[PDB]
């Protein structure tokens, strides 16, 4: 696993394929990693190791990730962004 | 406004985006019975906002400044995520 504190390299390994997921991933690292537990950490850089389909599932709410660690990580990153996000009227 | 006419909100839930299929329409096919009658009214109203609103909004880009439309798209979330697989 990705070392928790190499932020410049994990910062890399947000730069994905698509673009929903570039702009949901890469803000949420730049304007919330600092903020996660150690523990938060370790689930984020987990998170990165799955999939683009199955993250673009689960950041839309199509299901969820069996692993409920993994599903914790995901609910966190939609409420940062959602909070974070433009206020559209 | 129109809360019955199911066959005219299940078109509405037919969006210019295709981004927009895997949320909208089958939540309505899912859920829209179970909502209270308050909750059918912001629902309509949140289908005629714009498509790039609610993609935003449904992928957590920001949110709506309207608190109905933010707790509606919250609860979409919510009931999308309960109902789709676990991978």
């Amino acid at each position: 696993h990705m070392d928790i504190n190499n932020k410049a390299r994990i910062h890399w390994a947000c730069r994905r394929g698509m673009r929903e997921l570039d702009i949901s991933i890469m803000p949420f690292f730049e304007h919330e990693y600092d903020s996660l537990s150690d523990d938060e950490k370790r689930i984020f850089i987990r998170l990165l190791e799955c999939d683009d389909p199955d993250l673009f599932n689960w950041l839309m709410n199509h299901g969820k990730p069996a692993d409920a660690e993994l599903e914790m990580m995901v609910r966190l990153i939609q409420t940062r962004n959602r909070e974070r996000g433009p206020v559209a009227i």
